[PDB]
């Protein structure tokens, strides 16, 4: 008994994990068998007691098509469930990865973050900016060197937007967090070198106000680092976003283009 | 779409009964097909010309769903075709208020009263749901009439640009973590303004362009807007309540749901 998502079935027996909302299955074509997919399982009624913008997520992994951001294939619609039919990551998570052999080499870290910034290209021609990159968030497939990275979860992602009535503070806030995904990169590149984040706290609150209040110095750069990957780090780490790299000068940095 | 007549479920219209557009949004007046004397407003969303916007359409839907008040414009239905989306919504026969202002100047603190308190209402349940609208103008509020001042009725509309306010996320940008309801006062300073234009003619704070008004308000830490001497000592209260440039010194939603000014 395999259960049926339009052109696509999986079987309950093959559960990949969970979301909040969400149940993830490892699923096939049904024609084409090879073609392993993940089949997300979304109760309707659940997620309209939530927050989340489930339309969103869709229209912006439909905008994008590309080989380092996670595939969604088709959507379909049942009274009580919403189903996202999306590509299979076979590697799971980074967060997981990183669990299971510690800090990576350098030649490692390029190879990702050559990927990490493939991705980051299209989001940054689109206007698009994710805000919640992190190690679970950054799935991982293997061929048969051989690893692909995939950017997932554009759950709290939102459009650049690039008026007497409208209220200061939103005015004077426009492109405020344009530059965030570069801060999420440089803690997760940070992640791979060191082996935990730069910047640790006991709550969200507490991360909140350590922020608020600069109490927030560069991190410890081991000694071994390569200059162009400290420069990197350095340069992505930077708490005030008038202060920290910008894209052009990320895509095309040093670090990622060498031997 | 030859032909001069459109159903949308249970509902239908002729193209001749054309309200008007928005960017992306056409909208007919249209009635129930067995209740023809129930009149709705049919919006056309070309789905083409909205996948090349960052509109959000199912964010709108969401919220106007959630929200089920008298005072915010009623959402029926939901169609969709192949080219196109329809909303079925309640239709308001008064048009938006900035129309309203064009064609009355000015407005008297007993009409500018009858407004707010209805206004009021739909921001308590709004602010009880967490949603904070960001967009609030006279275009987007809209006039409802029976058959007369206190027989209008207000409904807020145009959810486009509204959100949700989010009650060790190491990897998240500080500006991210740290701008959490920065703007979870801003329907306040809109209602100011509003309300300021109601009375005076003029809004507030007009400036040469958006990015001159931005400037202006950044270096100019607290701004005092100018109130007509004649102005009775609570909406002058009120005004200046609302009309603070920092959300730190702004009015906070429990002082203004029970201002004096409402219920006088
Ligand atoms: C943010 N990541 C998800 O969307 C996700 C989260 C939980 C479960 C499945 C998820 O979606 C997905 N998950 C995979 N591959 C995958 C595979 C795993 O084991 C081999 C795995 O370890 C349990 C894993 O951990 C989450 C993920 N691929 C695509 C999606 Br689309
Ligand atoms: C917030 N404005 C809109 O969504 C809107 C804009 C253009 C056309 C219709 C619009 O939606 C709606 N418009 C009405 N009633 C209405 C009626 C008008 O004349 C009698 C009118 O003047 C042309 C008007 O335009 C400002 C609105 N009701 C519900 C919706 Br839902």
């Amino acid at each position: 008994s395999m259960e049926v998502v339009g052109d696509f079935e999986y079987s309950k027996r093959d559960l990949v994990g969970h979301g909040a909302f969400a149940v993830v299955f490892r699923g096939r074509h049904r024609q084409k068998t090879d073609w392993e997919v993940a089949i997300k399982s979304i109760n309707k009624k659940n997620l309209s007691k939530s927050q989340i913008l489930l339309g969103k997520e869709i229209k912006i992994l439909k905008e994008l098509q590309h080989e380092n951001i996670v595939a969604l294939y088709d959507v379909q619609e049942l009274p009580n469930s919403v189903f996202l039919v999306m590509e299979y990551c076979n590697g799971g998570d980074l967060a997981d990865y990183l669990q299971a052999k510690g800090t990576l080499s350098e030649d490692t870290i390029r190879v990702f973050l050559h990927q990490i910034a493939a991705a980051m290209r299209i989001l940054h021609s689109k206007g698009i900016i994710h805000r919640d990159l992190k190690p679970q968030n950054i799935l991982l497939s293997y061929a048969n060197s051989g690893i692909r990275i995939k950017i997932a979860d554009f759950g709290f992602a939102r459009y650049l937007h690039s008026p007497m009535y409208m209220a200061p503070e939103v005015i004077m806030s426009q492109h405020y967090d344009a530059k965030a995904d570069l801060w999420s990169i440089g803690t997760v590149i940070y992640q791979c070198l060191v082996g935990k984040p730069p910047f640790q706290a006991n709550s969200p609150q507490d991360l909140r106000m350590f922020y608020e209040k600069n109490r927030s110095l560069m991190p410890s750069i081991p000694r071994e680092t390569s200059p162009y990957l400290a420069n990197l780090l350095l340069g992505l780490l930077q708490r005030n976003q008038k202060d920290r790299m910008d894209f052009e000068a990320f895509f095309s940095h040093p670090f990622l283009e060498q031997g």
